[PDB]
């Protein structure tokens, strides 16, 4: 279609501009020290470069196994790879955590189901291979930023629900999430039209590529559609009033309240400054507010982990 | 206009040559060690990449707060960004100072007022957010090189004057400048025609883009026009007889004398060598003369700071 | 020939894609620490950049001489150079070994004989110059990956056989191989047609360029053709069921058994994961399975070396 | 001229190939550790990027001043800059020496006189500014490689001769050379036609551009033409039988013998290997033969320096 190939070309130009911004940022930014990484593991029998993951660890491990963080990167479902959030992942690992971050195939080559299947395959891989190399899968923090927060919010629900597992064509994995931390999530993509910005303007096209025309995906594209009826882990919602997607965070809180989700928040006020933009704590680990946000996340995780251990007579 | 687009194309080719020279220099130059930086903070609600700043600090801080240096880079008003003077800024930070350096929009997309507004917004940002992350704003060194020295000289006057604040559309910031150090400033751009070089030849075009046709800017483009009637901080004028803009420094001294400005100088004689070119102490921090110049600046600042503390019964 | 230049263009496009993958991997991968290298030694009187080698050593040597590892890189006979396996070579050196890795001219500019002559010239160079700079040539591990495993398997036979030396136009070198370790070798290239993949599909073209039309090369292209009648060193076969060339490893084992070759294996099962792809232990030294594989190789070498020293009344 | 612009284009293509080889080498080569450099000093009042120099020093200085090495790079008079020999210069500095290396304008934009004037201006600069930053100019080693060895051999003669100073339009500098070390020099360019290689084939064109049509330059292009009648420092001739310019070294020895020049040699035999190519000790500081060669040079220098100090009642 004329207009369709044009719409794709517009979306790809927006992400090419982002790409240049990301490259310029990483060329200058301080890198977290005292971390080791293992790169480019295939998580299935495929040569698709996106179906790969990275693992990150502190350079000196206190213990043979460390609590796990699993990161799902953002980029509007159309952009990104396992290296995009490398500095944020190194930061978390430097705090004493075993961290995994995966690639997933991008729209428009797959739809939302292909993305969810890729993520569940990376989790399944980790359930087989993680413990032997340092991952404690009894204590798992699942986190995602922006479109990655959308995906993380869906994965958290799918993991609890046999029906959603069938619809998305995945099996449950043999570990649970201790905490699910969403950073400026786009968890209600059907509301994208009522805000301003590039994604919101192009919204119907994003929604179409996410669903791939499958009405079952249309009916399960939003957290508010997959949350119903499930007993979920606790959530932590991170962001702020200077997030260009703040309306999404406001919408998500209402979904949380209506569904009796257990959550805490770290939402920065506008008064804390204009620099606390969309996903600032992921893009600039080194800023003081980013350190405060990220440590607050890890401390929430640790508190939930400790409670679980007391509960399981394993303190 | 035919000739106007041609004149712009000539100026941009000169700065593209400079750009290549700067890239080649930074690829080789020693980098100051033992410094941390925090990059790419937006200082207002904008995605304009120029409306961002960097912060620099010693890697090991003696104290929770350190005296402040705020750097305004040069580049003829048409060139540069927050990274241009990164090695010079790291050097100063390595001496035990909290340093901020800002981007500002470039001609011909803005005029002088837009540049001044950007600088005051970065200062305002720092007044809100700096102290919480290490900046002592009771002791502030404002410095600029070349066109950045012009801008610094204007900002120093505007900060003291309600009338100039109104004309430039800025509010005063809630800290003062302890010392204003100008390195090979172009503080009297209306005199650009009486010297030789690329900028001088293209002078009327520079002056036009600086004023943006606004006669109030034409009447306040030169330090000699904004200095009148104000009680100013002390100045330090750095440069030398091998500065291609030495005539500007000579002109500025006469303005200083006529207006009873408090100043000291560090002007290198021709006998100290041909390498002590325009802004040499900013471009090559590592040279012995650069270290001597830069430490002499920091020691002048420290002496003025100590006197202020004695005066304020806070030694 | 129309079709011939087309077939070459297809092979070169496949290797250009590999090349990009290799560059992306090396840009991110951790580098082994505590190693020194000496680069770009010519091993004959030639300015052909491929007729050069690198040497690698631990940064702090326990001893004046260290046991030797000699690495022959892969790349389908059409691709690669002395830098391709640099991280794998550094890893081995970091374990206390003096390592040499050579370039060799590539198809279609030479044929298999030119490749074998280049390798023997690098070995001859090392026999003249290695000991003076740290190589213990009484204990030598010869290793190759993929096409490099093919080449290593042939070199091991040629070194033992006056007749093959004459056919390949090389002289024996004045040291022996303690162990020959093949990593996912393509040691039976004539069987390439009975598997799937790029190389297998283009097989007849690979075989033609390897032989250069020389029927004596056609009759000695496969390990099974050069193994006959010789007393060989011990071999170690490394790979696994997720190697895209696993059928080659299966074929080689049958050749080993039929010819009473002394060997051990380190073949990973499919259950050990999809990431244990072709030559994974060479491409990602840092992974735990790679470390286990590579140390197991070095320990086999060390055990064979110790036995030799006991046998030679030199323990 | 048609043929002249063609000949220049051929020479520039040869040097562009060399340039790529040099870039590939520096991307991989180990860099000497524990050195500081100061870059891009202009040595005259010019913005010509070639009329600049670098200074190199050990990172921790034993003493306030260190013996001096001054390096003149090669590149056929048509190629190179102050960064070309940076690793070799760092190596020498790491041994406890203050090292200067200069750019000089390249053929065909200047002729030999312009090159000699640039070199003498860098020496004059150092005589004014070197001691204040660590250079001991009582003990000076002058070294050059290939075309840089030609230039060094001429500079050594010119410095001793009022007549050659007048012809080349330079003044003597206020220090002497303790030793002049030539590495694979092309000191008799008029003999270039009787060897093989790119430079030799294009020889008449090189000779024309060197002389710039000036018959006084034609009569003083060769060391054998400037050596006559002068009392010279001692020389050290470095190279070997695998230098593609070995015939030049053989020719120079005959000139040395005929003119009663004081010299020593470090000429490697062919038996020491094919890797000991033209200027190998400059291109690969890290090789054992390079370290041996370079330390032997520095020890010869030190011995000559000590003798001078005993002679001057200053031990
Ligand atoms: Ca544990
Ligand atoms: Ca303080
Ligand atoms: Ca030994
Ligand atoms: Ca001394
Ligand atoms: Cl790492
Ligand atoms: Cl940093
Ligand atoms: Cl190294
Ligand atoms: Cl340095």
């Amino acid at each position: 279609m004329a207009d369709e190939e044009a719409m794709l070309a517009k979306v790809q130009a927006s992400w090419a501009q982002t790409a240049a911004r990301d490259k310029a940022r990483y060329a200058d930014e301080r890198v977290p020290e005292d971390v080791h990484w293992e790169t480019e593991y295939r998580y299935e029998q495929s040569a698709d470069p996106q179906q790969t993951l990275n693992l990150y660890y502190p350079a000196k491990r206190r213990n043979a196994t460390m609590p796990t963080v699993i990161d799902i990167h953002g980029g509007g479902w159309f952009y990104g790879d396992r290296n995009l959030n490398r500095n944020y992942c190194r930061y978390l690992a430097s705090q004493g955590y075993a961290v995994m971050g995966m690639g997933y195939r991008l729209l428009p080559d797959v739809d939302l189901r292909g993305q969810i299947q890729d993520i569940f395959a990376s989790l399944r891989w980790l359930s087989h291979f993680g413990p032997q190399r340092g991952f404690d899968l009894d204590h798992v923090l699942l986190t995602g930023d922006s479109a990655g927060g959308h995906l993380a919010s869906l994965v958290a629900c799918i993991q609890q629900s046999a029906e959603l597992q069938e619809l998305f064509g995945v099996s449950r994995v043999n570990f649970n999430f201790t905490l699910v931390a969403l950073v400026c999530p786009v968890a209600e993509p059907s509301k994208l039209p009522e805000a301003a910005g590039d994604m919101s303007d192009m919204a119907a096209f994003y929604l179409d590529k996410l669903s791939g025309g499958d009405q079952a995906l249309v009916d399960h594209l939003n957290f508010s559609q997959v949350v119903k009826g499930l007993d979920l882990p606790p959530f932590m919602l991170i962001g702020g009033q200077n997030d260009s997607f703040y309306l999404q965070s406001q919408a998500l809180l209402k979904v949380f309240d209506a569904n009796h989700v257990t959550y805490t928040t770290k939402l920065w006020p506008a008064s804390a400054g204009p620099h606390l933009k969309h996903v600032f704590n992921v893009q600039h680990w080194e800023w003081p507010e980013s350190i405060e946000t990220n440590l607050e996340m890890l401390r929430t995780f640790d508190a939930l982990s400790k409670q679980q251990d007391q509960a399981e007579e394993n303190e």
